[PDB]
RNA sequence: UAGCUGGUUCUCCCCGAAAUGACUUUAGGGUCAGCCUCAGGCGCUGACUGGGGCCUGUAGAGCACUGAUAGGGCUAGGGGGC
């Protein structure tokens, strides 16, 4: 037993999403679409009615 | 600060919307619902269809009600002549 393989369990695979792509999450965001999706929104929980 | 405008970069695979309601100093913004998607459940219930009951007041029609209406009749009221 070394190095080579004790790697991660095959499933805790780290791997966040990136929005600049082209394919995949592309010219707006992850999301988007839009307008108020920019630097946040109101709260949104418990706040804004 | 910008509920505004602009920009957001590799690939392939599956699914795939909405532009409606409610409230909103709300109306090109939002919150919940609606519609999309993923995971874990349940398992013939699903749209559509057959048969069966119930419920309805449109199209049409009708004048019995509410009103409207032309012609005539009979007929109170009025106006005119002896
Ligand atoms: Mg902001
Ligand atoms: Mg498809
Ligand atoms: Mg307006
Ligand atoms: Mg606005
Ligand atoms: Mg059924
Ligand atoms: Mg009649
Ligand atoms: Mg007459
Ligand atoms: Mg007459
Ligand atoms: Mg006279």
């Amino acid at each position: 037993d070394l190095r080579p393989n004790p790697g991660a369990n095959k499933r805790r695979k780290r791997v966040g999403r990136g929005p600049g792509s082209g394919h995949g999450k592309t010219a707006t965001r992850g999301h988007k679409g839009q307008k108020s999706r920019s630097g946040g929104l109101k709260d949104p929980r418990r706040f804004e009615g």
